[PDB]
């Protein structure tokens, strides 16, 4: 338990920021390794909420060290804002990978241009419009500018101009205020240059010094560029392989993987959602659990828990233990449905376990098979122990553990750091 | 040793195809998981050479199963050619990921367009012009077409047209024969559709059935999009994290990692090369070891072995054992230089161990520090045992093991499958 990875097993917003903040009480380093500001991780202490998009969620601890890995696409403008918002001496314990890619405002513009075009074609992805996809695209084309370059403003200014001019031409972006963004980056250069370091060595050194590292996942498994519901996914690797490729440490350094699983499902953006509840039950889940995008404020689509999805994710990420979150939101429902299988509406055959119809046109052929679970009316946000929970909640929890053959260690019963039940 | 990954630790062409073919004698499945046809893996049996670019190098065994993972960008046209070239009943044991991206001819066109533009700017990468970068770019933008779609020709044809029209407009490609490529893909559809399957489940099932899996790396660590000498790198993850993200299996499934290290260095394409020998010694290495691109036929740049590079790669990929290749090529040199450190020419300070100046402008400031090793004149391509090798060769080998704190298990003394010494 010296090197722990927290990975969402669904379509994000499973409660990653919450467990990171909680576990950061006993961790030395907390790292982000993929995506960028599309991520929205909410921390809540005594009901005072804090939302992070680029900095890891261990920032509330004066001693915690924040690390942004090489696998990220960083909107430096947003980064600076979060840094100053945290304040204190955060900079003295901030380590920004000199290999991470810089996400400029033009990346966001292209993101919107692409989405606008697709909207007219009726195939928009519903991205967060934070320019994530376009930044990973320039990374692939290898014209993206990485953080290390920002350490030398002279060289940076020159490279910056060429990338922007190239992109403006490529996407016909007629006007972009290069002078304004450039001057802003000078400020970024001044305040961040000494914090742009070799995270590879920093990680190896600290691991050798027996430091405890918390790896914060962004987005989630079903949004993985490769394994998610393509094209309705993010453009980075959000799965376990990404912990190594996005941070610069090898597989033997990872001690365990915590899968963050919400008691019910949500996804925000377009794409398939087999157990989607576009009715009053969905409204109940969204309102009681206030399911609105931490980043875009968009209303999240809600639905029932999906077991086949989790078996698929277990194959991909491996899951040592589960953090079952927002169980408290299900309080009040007379019945809870658990999707334990998918049946093909055309052939009548059941979907093979471990398989998942990620493709929109294949998903369409499946019908969910539900197991009925009696609900509970008690407010469980006050429960401190597993045994204190009403019986019907226990059965739900136990049923989940059984089907996934994975232990549920942390039960979430509220957005606050304290609202967590530990199942010894 | 049930699940083994073979990863090049330098800039490719370390002899991966050779060890894959060798080890495939005792493996059930051999998988490719990254890149595409930019890779050129040479197999040699009784001096008859075979070069693969997309199919794994286990194809010479009538019982071996070939797997192409989700993380690849596949030029289907080239794939079909290699399939038919192998012949036999290869199709009955070919498993193509339905998640892998299809690389069209237009991807190659864009690759050349981009390189031509950069050439005029004096910053060409020197890509293999196989359209790899542009295909990973369309993957990131999520408009790329994946193999699964090819199973339904009706749907494929329609999606194909839209991607090509979009790209033609984007890059002003005025003429592209859509009808010709389309009709060719119909043929691909017919002969490959039933082989386009769920590799995720196939892998999990076979691993559960105790099948022995060989994971064939493409390109190499120093060409890794994140960890390599950016922008002079390939656009896929060529490191260990990529084995998981490109194949759909988790980190606990990997039993060991073999690092393929050439006795000297080569790289083909532009970019930094600290120990480069652009002189007669370089010519000796290139001619004796016939260092010409397996894919492009371009002459490979040659230089001395680089220890700091390997310590860096060990941090990234982890190395359980090393396959030191082409030691036979060094026969005849009066002296062999091993780069054991890098000294900053400006400050006079030594580069920290485990660190590597990947950036062109930072690399420029370093000077290699060499350790002199006496050479040997004997032809060692006949040596069958480690003890049979001349003493000076042993010292070189032993010196390498010592500095990397990693055992050298397989010594290559010839291009043929048999030309391998096992160091018990
Ligand atoms: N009621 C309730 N809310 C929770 C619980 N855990 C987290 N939340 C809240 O649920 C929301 C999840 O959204 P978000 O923070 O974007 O998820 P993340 O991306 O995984 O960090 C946040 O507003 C959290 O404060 C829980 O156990 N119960
Ligand atoms: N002399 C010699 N040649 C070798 C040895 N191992 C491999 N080769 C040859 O070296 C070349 C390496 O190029 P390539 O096949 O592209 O490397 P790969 O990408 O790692 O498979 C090939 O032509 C091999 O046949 C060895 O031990 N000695
Ligand atoms: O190109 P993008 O901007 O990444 O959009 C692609 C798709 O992915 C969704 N998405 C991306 N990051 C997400 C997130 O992250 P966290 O759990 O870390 O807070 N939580 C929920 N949904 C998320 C977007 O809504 C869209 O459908
Ligand atoms: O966009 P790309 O076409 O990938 O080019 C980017 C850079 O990477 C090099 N390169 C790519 N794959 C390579 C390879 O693979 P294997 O060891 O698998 O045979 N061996 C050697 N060099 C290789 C190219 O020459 C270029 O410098
Ligand atoms: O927490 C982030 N999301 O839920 C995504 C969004 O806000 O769109
Ligand atoms: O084996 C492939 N290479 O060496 C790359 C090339 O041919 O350019
Ligand atoms: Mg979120
Ligand atoms: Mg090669």
């Amino acid at each position: 338990g010296n090197v722990v990875a927290i990975l969402g097993a669904q379509w994000g917003d499973e409660g990653k920021g919450k467990i990171i903040d909680m576990l950061s009480e006993y961790s030395d380093i907390t790292c982000r390794f993929n995506g960028g500001a599309n991520a929205g991780h909410t921390i809540s202490v005594n009901d005072k909420k804090y939302a992070l998009h680029l900095l890891p969620c261990g920032v509330l601890y004066d001693n915690n060290i924040s690390v942004l890995g090489n696998g990220m696409v960083i909107h430096v403008k947003s980064l600076m804002e979060e840094i100053e918002s945290v304040g204190g001496k955060l900079l003295d314990r901030l380590y920004l990978s000199n290999k991470a890619h810089i996400l400029f405002d033009i990346h966001q513009i292209i993101d919107s241009i692409q989405e606008t075009k697709k909207l007219k074609e009726g195939k928009q992805i519903g991205t967060t419009k934070r320019g994530i996809g376009p930044c990973y695209s320039t990374k692939a084309s290898r014209i993206g500018i990485r953080l290390g370059t920002l350490k030398n403003f002279e060289n940076f200014k020159n490279m910056y101009s060429k990338l922007i001019d190239h992109l403006m031409d490529l996407y016909n972006i007629t006007e972009y205020d290069k002078e304004k963004e450039l001057n802003l980056f000078y400020n970024y250069h001044i305040k961040l240059r000494d914090r742009i370091v070799d995270v590879i060595s920093f990680m190896n050194t600290n691991l050798e010094n027996n430091k405890k590292v918390l790896i914060e996942g962004a987005n989630a498994a079903m949004l993985d560029i490769d394994f998610g519901t393509y094209p309705y996914v993010t453009s980075s690797c959000t799965t376990v392989g990404g912990v190594f490729s996005g941070l610069g440490i090898h597989h033997k350094k990872l001690n365990l993987v915590v899968g963050v699983v919400k008691s019910y499902l949500t996804r925000v953006g377009c794409g398939p959602f087999l157990t989607e509840l576009n009715n009053d039950v969905g409204q109940y889940l969204r309102e009681k659990g206030h399911e609105y995008g931490t980043t875009t404020k968009r209303p999240r689509r809600c639905g029932w828990l999906d077991i086949p999805m989790l078996l698929y994710v277990k194959c991909i990420n491996s899951i040592d233990m589960i953090n079952l979150t927002k169980l408290d939101v299900l309080s009040g429902l007379e019945e809870i449905l658990l999707c334990v299988n998918f049946k093909n509406k055309k052939t009548g055959e059941l979907l093979e376990k471990g398989c998942y119809p990620v493709e929109e046109e294949i998903s369409e052929e499946y019908e969910p098979v539900y197991e009925k679970f009696s609900g509970w009316k008690e407010d469980i946000s006050t429960c401190n122990e597993f045994d204190e929970l009403p019986e019907n909640a226990k059965k739900y929890i136990l049923a989940i553990e059984k089907y996934l053959k994975t232990p549920i260690v942390w039960i979430g019963v509220g957005p606050n750091r304290k609202n967590m039940i530990v199942k010894k």
